[PDB]
């Protein structure tokens, strides 16, 4: 019913895209008589010329506050100068970790009238909608030790380190999402040869007594590989470590042309998460109105069902996206069927116009 | 020139694909007097009976005498069911160790006839030539500690560990290939986070030194996994290590619909290597005269180009691949255009007939 949102435009594109999420947000709540507060706080390029930092405090106390959190893009060659800890993106990353995020949600679902993009034939890419769950604390990026030793650093190592609950909390949360999907999970993992992949797989076991309704399935990662490829249609929900996750990621993104339009989720054990769209600041094209808010939009979609059970609300957003591009307008990028190219504005205002029909 | 080589064809089909490469490799040699001197041993479930153990002693004496080692494939319901010491697989494991093969060597190119087939547009696919150089040695597969620690073993570990020389020599086993094809490696790695990465990039760098005329690139595992995707015809060598290209040569795979009759390699520092198809042995298919020779087929060749460097006479092998499946002809398993199925005497007959 109620809801306090943090919203974290960012730099860039960032604000242009966030204002024409907002209205769309705003325009399906009202709909429905939901009432919702925006507090907007300051992140990035925007917060580091404000406050000397990337992530104020302010900005915190918001955020734990807050039901959920909204966010647009960071990032600018107006920072590049500085170092690590005082640039855009260390404010992001900063900001994931306080809240405790370890979920990181990559969904990616094929666009009819965007299957010319798709480097992939129609006839495999068709039918596309999954979503990709990566681990985010733990893995063989923050493992210790990584190091050189020898003398003369004749060798070298790195350390796959996971705790049984950092595997559990994961998985835990894989299984409730394809609950209220598909209810198919595949956790795929390289078990064959990892001892934590065989750890990994046996939690996958456990936890499943517990979603009975959930069809679990375990797949190698190398397989995973070839099948996201020859036959992406097959998963629904897809549950996986850090490093793995990471690369399956990417590859999934290319496959339905709708990159430049991803949404993205980084939620945790609880229903708080932070939802903003894959695409970066783009600079360049800041103020121009070519700025595409579709990704950030469905991030805002992704938010509602995710952080507040609202499915009716979630599709409606999913619908209006679909049907205008359905229609052909796009904001430049997107290389829609027949181009009906418009600006950030008017995409928006398609949006709404779909919304209130 | 004679070359004599160790000929293990395995199990299930492995004997019948394992012929018409011994055909059609006597076929091609017989062109400018090359003595070509085959002597079978046995590996795998085949040895297994006939000698109790996956790797009879007496197929390592063969091997190590020969100057290159064709094999079909080992695998089969019979031995599945034993004990993991008594499994066909380790026989190949083992060989393959003995040998001291590291790095695993796996092409994979378009052929026109499969563009239909293929997953990826026309447009993409089309005219991909690309050859991942994979390290088999070390990587997080052989590392310890690999164990779940306490309390309660609530903690679990593996190790990457890799050595300044595992990598010197597959880096530059893999110029040394590019230098031979079209000049361009793309060192693949991890190098923002793994420390492994970082040496490993370090040490391409200096590699690169050497080889002045080979073009390096350095891109991340993850961009280069929807770069075979979005432009797989951009590469020609991509090298990398062990985790990394076991799934990248899984993903390349599919691009051009012509699994199942890729070939393999697995070299080390010298022209000394081992040739296998990738696909398995196929029991219940054995006998059946419907397996796909292309596969062992392609990998003689390749074994006369990274071994023996008779070029042109792998060039002709390959051509004459191209032709038969040019003119529609396969076993069953793939997808020609105008396809027309035949028995795997019959392909074979037709690979020689056009092999003249």
């Amino acid at each position: 019913m109620k809801m306090k949102l943090a919203v974290l435009p960012g730099d860039g594109i960032g604000p242009e895209v966030m204002d024409a999420a907002i209205r769309v947000l705003k325009t399906v709540l009202d709909n429905d008589g939901h009432e919702a507060v925006f507090e907007n706080a300051l992140i990035g390029g925007a917060a580091i010329d404000e406050a000397g930092t990337p992530l104020p405090e302010e900005t915190l106390d918001i955020c734990r506050r807050s039901d959920a959190i909204l966010l647009g893009a960071v990032g600018g060659p107006k920072w590049d100068h500085n170092p690590a800890s005082l640039r855009p993106e260390k404010g992001l990353l900063g900001l994931r970790k306080e809240m405790g995020l370890f979920a990181n949600l990559r969904p990616v679902k094929a666009y009819a009238t965007l299957l010319n993009a798709s480097p992939l034939k129609r006839e495999r890419v068709e039918n596309v909608d999954l979503v990709i769950v990566r681990e985010l604390t733990g893995g063989l990026y923050f493992g210790r030790p990584s190091e050189r030793r020898g003398p003369g650093e004749n060798e070298v190592v790195d350390t796959l380190a996971y705790t049984r609950e950092e595997i559990e909390r994961i998985i835990e949360k894989a299984f409730q999402l394809a609950q209220i999907r598909r209810k198919k999970l595949a956790s795929v993992d390289k078990a064959n040869v990892l001892e934590s992949s065989r750890m990994w797989r046996e939690i996958a076991e456990e936890t499943a007594k517990k979603y009975p309704d959930v069809e679990l399935s375990h797949m190698l990662v190398d397989s995973t590989s070839m099948q996201l490829i020859a036959n992406p249609g097959q998963f629904d929900v897809i549950v996986t470590e850090n490093m793995f996750g990471d690369i399956l990621s990417d590859e999934a993104s290319v496959i339905t042309g709708s990159l430049g339009m991803l949404p993205s989720a980084s939620l945790r054990s609880d229903r708080f998460g932070m939802y903003e769209p894959v695409h970066g600041s783009a600079p360049d094209i800041a103020g121009q109105g070519k700025a595409n808010p579709l990704g950030t939009v469905l991030s805002a979609a992704l938010m509602l069902r995710y952080s507040f059970g609202l499915e009716k609300e979630a599709a409606a957003i999913e619908k209006a996206v679909d049907d205008v591009l359905q229609d052909g307008y796009c904001t430049g990028d997107l290389q829609v069927a027949n181009g009906k190219v418009v600006s950030t504005i008017e995409l928006t205002d398609r949006l709404i116009e779909k919304l209130n029909n």
